């Protein structure tokens, strides 16, 4: 368990930076946001060899406790033994998540949060800044 | 009602960087560090004018939910509206504070904390980036 982050009152068209180590022997990492830990409205979980999956980024949300329905993008631009920065923003439709090498794609906004007020951090991703626009 | 932080593994040596914008009306702002929210190795509190202070920076711990002694700053690098860093660093005997325009000062750790997990920002000074050396 990575660090924890509530009172963001990040609002639509914000941008959270997240910039972090990860380890040279990473399985997977998290960053979730949302509301607090039983409502997330981004689960971001690049699983580099865990439950199954290798280099494939899984991402879900969670309302009221429940998983959500979960996705997997087609990029996997993260390293073992490198330095990442994952770039977040959102509006009502959708998350828009910026990723190293270019790559950016977008998630759906499947809860009604008007700000978002938590991240945490978890796993194979030492982190070393966290901006608020 | 700022930015709380928790998980933070900061550890004696290392350094926290906390940039943020003091409010153009303001009178007091608070970063408080510790253990967690009962347990503050430092409560560091700029008064512009407040609490029957002017210009002082007071500084307190708190040891399980009891408010120490305060101390006051002989220094007061900050003005309303503008952007400010704050660098903290600890060890066995202190907390270093490091301030804009090259001032420093050290506050005693007084519960011997061997690590700083919890960080809170309050009153009139918005949290943008947060840095672990
Ligand atoms: C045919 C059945 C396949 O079904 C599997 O079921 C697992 C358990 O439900 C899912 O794994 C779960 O995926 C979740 C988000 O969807 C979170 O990442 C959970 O960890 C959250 C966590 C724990 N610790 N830190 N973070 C993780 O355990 C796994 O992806 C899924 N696989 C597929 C291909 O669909
Ligand atoms: C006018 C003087 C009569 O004596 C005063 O008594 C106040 C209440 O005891 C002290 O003020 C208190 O000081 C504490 C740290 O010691 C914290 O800063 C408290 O704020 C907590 C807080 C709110 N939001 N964020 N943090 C703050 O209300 C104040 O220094 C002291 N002043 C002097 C000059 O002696």
């Amino acid at each position: 368990c990575g660090l924890v982050a509530s009172n963001l009152n990040l609002k639509p068209g914000e941008c959270l930076r997240v910039r972090g180590e990860v380890a040279p022997d990473a399985k997977s990492f998290v960053l979730n946001l949302g509301k607090d830990s039983n409502n997330l409205c981004l689960h971001f979980n690049p699983r580099f060899n865990a439950h199954g999956d290798a280099n494939t980024i899984v991402c879900n949300s969670k309302d009221g406790g429940a998983w959500g329905t979960e996705q997997r993008e087609a990029v996997f631009p993260f390293q073992p033994g490198s330095v990442a920065e994952v770039c977040i923003t959102f509006d009502q439709a959708n998350l828009t998540v910026k990723l190293p090498d270019g790559y950016e794609f977008k998630f759906p906004n499947r809860l009604n949060l008007e700000a978002i007020n938590y991240m945490a951090a978890d796993g194979d991703f030492k982190i070393k800044c966290v901006a608020f626009d």
